[PDB]
């Protein structure tokens, strides 16, 4: 009927702008593993969309006094877009306010090291001071800190919110950049696949190190009531019971890894 | 308003016949993994319930002839129960009938060996046949093969589907037991969180080789329409963000593990 209104956000190996996206226009200014996968989910649904860069720059949370949703949840929210196709978190307080398909992909929040750094797990950072960290400065990520019941994270997240300088960085880039620079002293809290991305990518100076903090999954998200919410809820099944996620992260993960 | 009929399957360690059930009655004759997560569905959404051992225990899938659907999935689609809590599997095909929250566990199809047995991967399988291998004679590990395009896994298909004697057994005890006994000659392919599991029980002679083939995860099931499905769901979601799961896996599988 009408040309689907798909937001997402420019996060890398998601969505990216192709070198040279000024010779292109629309859909075809985008390349990344979010790219293609709006591209399968659309084909298996039957609709014709059109891919927007969220206006914020946000993922999705909810001004505790204005009560509005901000990011790609509230552009869902709101109605300034059909669904959102990128690496959003699946989680409670979303779900309350918008629909999530089954996950497309599995993660949890993970540590990420400048190679050398005496730095093991979560356990170690929460009990030393040298060696600062941090999280997006909006998130999920960030959340399950401030949430967080369990002794250690409770302990990392007292330290976080009252660190000075700032712990918390804007995008992932600004925190892989500060692992990068910081010789060391500096450790960076984010969703595992991200960390994993970053592991094969030039100047290969960063690892993962520990197990992951938790458990969860991005879904691909539609408004409450959306005529467009089952479909989309088949179709990642299905792409998932074909291998195509899989074969998806290998070809943005490792495919042209830069670390050997 | 009306006590919640519950169906599940005895599956060690998610329902388990407690040793003195005789002296017990009602829910307190089974303990388990889903045993405790269903009393706290419960205790978040507010309703009483009864537990029930599914009666032709089966996880679910559908005749192709008669089209009737058995198992945990049938007794939903069949309205002789109200909802599954139990390691059943998110798939396509039983989506498009019944209704799954957002997973509570994440696994994938692994392989069991008997200990010095000389198989590291699903490749390895595939190319001899000194080695027996099987799956559980019905469920979603037999599915993903039976359906599956992929060059190594259709092969695995092609030699299980008419191996003889039969290479698939009716429940886990038995392809645990198959692999215990034959001398390194028979692999069985399950289920990754069953695998860790048993890896961790007497006699020890069990491990899981190699990298999961896949990727899914279990949900808690309810018909199509029900008015449990929005508040199991969201259930779902807060114990897991609240840590309670993998504090329930801990218990069942590491806790008491017996291996060291
Ligand atoms: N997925 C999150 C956003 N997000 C992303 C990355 Br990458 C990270 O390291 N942490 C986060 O919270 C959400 O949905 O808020
Ligand atoms: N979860 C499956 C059942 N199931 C269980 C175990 Br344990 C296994 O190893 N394989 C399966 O197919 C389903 O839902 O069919």
């Amino acid at each position: 009927n009408k040309t689907v209104v798909v937001t997402t956000i420019l996060e890398s190996p998601y969505v990216m702008m192709k070198k040279n996206h000024e010779a292109l226009e629309g859909n075809e200014r985008y390349e990344g593993y979010c790219v293609d996968l709006a591209a399968e989910i659309a084909k298996h649904c039957g609709f014709k969309y059109k891919l927007t860069i969220v206006g914020d720059g946000k993922y999705g949370a909810r001004d505790a006094d204005t009560k509005i949703w901000n990011g790609m949840v509230g552009e869902l929210v709101y109605g300034k877009a059909d669904i959102a196709i990128a690496p959003l978190t699946i989680t409670l307080v979303r779900e309350e306010v918008i629909d999530f398909s089954k996950p497309f992909m599995s993660l949890g929040i993970s540590i990420m090291i400048k190679k050398g750094t005496p730095i093991e797990s979560a356990e170690d950072l929460s009990k030393q001071t040298e060696i600062a960290y941090g999280t997006l400065d909006s998130g999920s990520t960030k959340e399950f800190f401030r949430r967080s019941k369990i002794a250690v994270f409770d302990k990392m997240w007292t330290y976080m919110r009252s660190a000075e300088p700032s712990v918390f960085v804007r995008t992932t880039a600004e925190g892989v950049a500060r692992v990068r620079k910081s010789k060391g002293k500096y450790a960076y809290l984010l969703e595992s696949t991200m960390n994993e991305y970053i592991e094969q990518r030039k100047p290969c100076d960063t690892m993962k190190v520990g197990g992951n903090l938790d458990s969860k999954g991005y879904g691909i998200a539609t408004p409450k009531g959306s005529s467009l919410g089952n479909a989309v809820n088949l179709a990642v099944l299905k792409l998932n019971e074909q291998g195509l996620l899989d074969k998806l992260k290998n070809k943005w993960w490792y495919d042209k890894g830069e670390c050997g």
